[PDB]
């Protein structure tokens, strides 16, 4: 799976995911956000499965975003968790965590929770 | 905050958790779970703010394991994201998405979700 | 919002939630999931608000079916929290946490988290 | 633990939980949050496991409040889900989802994720 993760993908958002995939698990590459305080393209870094089940099933990987580059700085960061889907319609469907860093009294409210689906298309 | 991170973590479950913060934002070490489908160390890459805000905030970051090593595959990844808050008692607060591959069919069942704090004692 | 809450949805698993919204913000229903550990009606309840913001935005909602009826007991409970939108194409799009009734050593693998989305048609 | 869920319960943030459960796996009360856009009490319901697992496991449950009463509306949901643990030292361990109202552009964030642990004490 590792040609079929590496390449660009885009979200529901608009977002795009560039990521080039080791042949070890790592994952490497940038992430530029359609939404929020975000601008530009951001370092991103992960793990994949390199030697995933053969019976059909897809291929697990996560990566993180710290949202801080030239342009700006959110201070927070955003973890994907989720897996890749190979064949005709390629998709990485994806969970993830939005922290901000805040105060130890502003720590209930600083995490936010998503999904994302990613596709090689649009 | 890159020498507040950098070092030894420890949670709530006995796992143990060893990352150097680059001066980038770049996260690297090693994560050893005491629970699950896991043994001895795998690798970790994660993200992190080098540049936090200066008003008592903590700093966000997030990383990665896929859990395949030389020992076994779990055939999944699991994401922390959270920040670190420094002090006399440092602490990482972090929230988790654990994806493990799988059919379309059973997709709905596929990540789990969690929370562990980590301290430099114990 | 308490006329389009009120009546049969279906999700992407082909799921069934029948749910009657109270003036007052109460929901009151029942549930059939098509996946899982799970076989004809459950009992749900849940809360809605009755005076959402008139600017556009959705109505926002939750609600709670543990996994025992007359059939079976999964010794699990499923909390739905999101938000309904109205229009031409009516849904509520959701995220779920669901929690397996377990012992102390394997509370951090209890809760599964995904969501779902909910239409009228189908 | 139809006698052991009903009374009231306190959490992490300060906040007073107070329910009555029962004998089919009814949860009915009130909740009043130490923090965020909330005052005084608040409409909850839930459900529960009646029948939970006799091998030490904990109970499974989960609960709504739509964030509007008399005083104020912060246009907003939270659902927790999780177990009971009685014993010496009676819990409930949760993980919540705190969904705000909002317009499709925004609906990416429109979720906040944390985890509550009630106690009888305090
Ligand atoms: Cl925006
Ligand atoms: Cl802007
Ligand atoms: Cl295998
Ligand atoms: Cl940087
Ligand atoms: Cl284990
Ligand atoms: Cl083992
Ligand atoms: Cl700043
Ligand atoms: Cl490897
Ligand atoms: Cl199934
Ligand atoms: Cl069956
Ligand atoms: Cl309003
Ligand atoms: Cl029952
Ligand atoms: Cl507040
Ligand atoms: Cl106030
Ligand atoms: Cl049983
Ligand atoms: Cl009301
Ligand atoms: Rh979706
Ligand atoms: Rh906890
Ligand atoms: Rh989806
Ligand atoms: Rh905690």
């Amino acid at each position: 799976d590792e040609a079929g993760i590496t390449g660009t993908w885009y979200n529901q958002l608009g977002s795009t995911f560039i990521v080039t995939a080791g042949a070890d698990g790592a994952l490497t590459g940038t992430y530029e956000s359609a939404v929020g305080n975000a601008e530009s393209r951001y370092v991103l870094t992960g793990r994949y499965d390199s030697a995933p089940a053969t019976d059909g099933s897809g291929t697990a990987l996560g990566w993180t975003v710290a949202w801080k580059n030239n342009y700006r700085n959110a201070h927070s960061a955003t973890t994907w968790s989720g897996q890749y889907v190979g064949g005709a319609e390629a998709r990485i469907n994806t969970q993830w965590l939005l922290t901000h860093g805040t105060t130890e009294a502003n720590a209930w409210k600083s995490t936010l929770v998503g999904h994302d689906t990613f596709t090689k298309v649009k």
